[PDB]
């Protein structure tokens, strides 16, 4: 029957569900579709490593072996990396090869360059992405916000449902291998921003880079801040955003006060979700795949390739001398014509305020009228 | 060149004409990208003489349905038409005689699923219709019945006072039965169901009530024991049997069910070894259900010239109990009484609270029982008003 021979290039868990997916079906495969899948090499870092599993699939450690090996229909990378990850997949792609990636640190740039390359050399290129259970497969979308990050949201869920600090959350999260020991990636909304990058690209068709995504991390957030959006009737979360207004995105990550009524609000701990914007809304809420689910996307694109507005503000002000009400008098006075304001105690000499439509943050003006601004979050769901 | 697609439309109401109109302005597109001419060759309608836009006029219209079955240049027909009888006899012939069927019929159910999707693939011909290891889903599926929910418990108004704002809003038609019996939510759940666990339920096996007897009461006390109500629709697969129900269910408020609101939906999925996962959106409307339907067309045009569910094996490293909120009347005695007294009563779970209710009116959340606790209740001399289950936990 017709034989599909393919490559892996990495054998980690994702790999390794791969290998036992496409096992445990060989045989329906084979009925069904007439295909027999064969899985001729499987390229690992480290042969004399352990998994996952000794087994009778050809492993090896020379990348240029499965480039070279003509014989084979599709490349399966779920290795990770950029370099020199990215250029192996241009290789097989210039050879005629269909790639199906899973890859996690593939960015915008690098998904649009090797979907062109797949499409100049007439081949198929399957990306299998996951930032909120299971994989986009999210129109036209002029907005999406999500919680893009576990790590992240199961310290805020933390301090917020517990009241303990920022440090005692981490510690916490580390101690339950939520957090990993350098845990910078998660929270200083790296993470969340590489997917807002993803997500962007999904949604408007537009490369950004990670770094045009301005990105606040969580260390900043007090249970101070928490409690005080709690009694405005806000929850904090890094929220993780893309705007697509007049051929630009504009795209965010960091902390941001939540109306609890929004469907955002509610999503707590390691738990993620994507909120899209057009039509009515609509949102996918789960932790994100594991591997047994991407390793399922990915046989199934196997299988598949083988047939073939005005802004919000939360404003923190310290050192405030005078009454709550002079304050809010204060900046009713000098701040530009907005919808709303309220204003609420913060700490000593400090006070904070919502306000309602505003153009842009009006940080650098009442700093300019000699205000200590602390820090300013923006508020969504509003309404 | 191109290759013509003569398909063929059954019915022409809001979601056929927005089929056509959607293939109008896309014909030159998918003309100049796809190769292929798309060509409404009849439509089937009821009344032939009927007034209608300028646009209809042009299309070949009968009252016929053996005319566009026994054309044999068809490729595809697309059924917009509903009804089980005799439009699903329709479709088997269509499928029969090799064509590709589209259906968006809103009152087919998974006995009738099945049998077509099974004669599709007999025939070689695809079945496309709008209208993992999952083990149990809930959702909110009828928009209208949430809608009023929402609406009692926001503004604190009756049902009656609910449904007549939503019938003035138009979530609500006048006969707004379907929603508010669960009727709706009940074929939704036949329908996930099918597509969940792979099994065929009948309607009459979905244990149904609806919303009508929600009282503002009962929002009120669900809401300080930590609850909201919502008319839920579930299907739990546990030993080779789904149950399904649909029924107005108590809601932990930190569930992420709790938060839909309005005429808003949503289907929360559970799997064994996997997170919980959910979709949130409104249901669809016309425009929407016609846009499936035509990429649905355009998906099946590449079919020019399989099935299966892949199987997985975790290498990869108890019946659940069941929760009630219980409403007893005409008790006389003190709360703490009957407290002791369903402590003594029941068997054996993991919590108790009890609540005011209204005059000589408690209610009773319980959760950990193997089984409703109602008949328990009864024969130890309790009215009981009525029992919803209670969902969300831990």
């Amino acid at each position: 029957m017709k034989k599909l021979n393919i490559a892996l290039l990495g054998l980690g868990t994702v790999g390794s569900g791969v290998v036992k997916i496409i096992e445990e079906n060989r045989q329906q495969i084979q009925d069904t579709l007439n295909k027999d899948i064969v899985i001729k090499h499987i390229l690992v870092r480290d042969k004399s490593k352990k998994r996952p599993n000794i087994s009778q699939y050809h492993l090896t450690e020379d990348v240029n072996e499965i480039l070279n090996d003509d014989s084979l229909d599709i490349i399966v990378e779920v290795m990770g990396g950029i370099e020199p990850t990215v250029d192996w997949l241009r290789t097989a792609l210039k050879n005629k090869k269909h790639v199906i990636t899973a890859n996690k640190d593939l960015l915008a740039v690098h998904l649009k360059l090797l979907e062109d390359l797949a499409e100049e050399n007439g081949v198929a290129l399957k990306f299998e992405a996951s930032v909120a259970g299971g994989i986009p497969i999210v129109n036209n979308i002029s907005k999406f916000m999500g919680i893009l990050n576990g790590t992240s949201n199961f310290i805020l869920s933390k301090m917020t449902k517990e009241q303990t600090t920022f440090e005692e959350a981490l510690d916490e999260a580390k101690r339950l291998g939520f957090a990993e020991a350098d845990p910078t990636d998660d929270v200083e909304g790296v993470d969340a921003a590489r997917k807002v990058v993803i997500t962007s690209y999904l949604s408007f068709n537009q490369v950004i880079k990670l770094n045009d995504v301005k990105r606040r991390g969580i260390s900043g957030v007090t249970l101070t801040d928490i409690n005080v959006a709690d009694q405005l009737g806000y929850k904090i979360k890094l929220i993780g955003k893309g705007i697509y207004e007049n051929g630009k995105v504009n795209a965010s990550v960091e902390p941001t006060l939540i109306d609890k009524k929004h469907q955002l609000a509610a999503v707590e701990d390691e738990y993620n979700a994507i909120y899209v914007i057009g039509v009515g809304d609509t949102m996918f809420y789960g932790k994100g795949a594991g591997s047994l689910a991407t390793g399922s996307a990915v046989v199934s694109d196997l299988l598949n390739v083988a047939l073939f507005e005005k802004s919000n503000f939360f404003v923190v002000v310290n050192h405030v001398k005078g009454s709550i009400e002079n304050f809010e008098n204060e900046l009713k006075a000098i701040l530009p014509f907005h919808r709303s304001l309220r204003v609420a105690n913060y700490d000593n000499q400090s006070y904070a305020a919502v306000i309602v439509g505003l153009e842009s943050s009006p940080e650098e003006l009442i700093t300019k009228h000699g205000y200590e601004v602390d820090k300013v979050y923006p508020v969504e769901g509003v309404l």
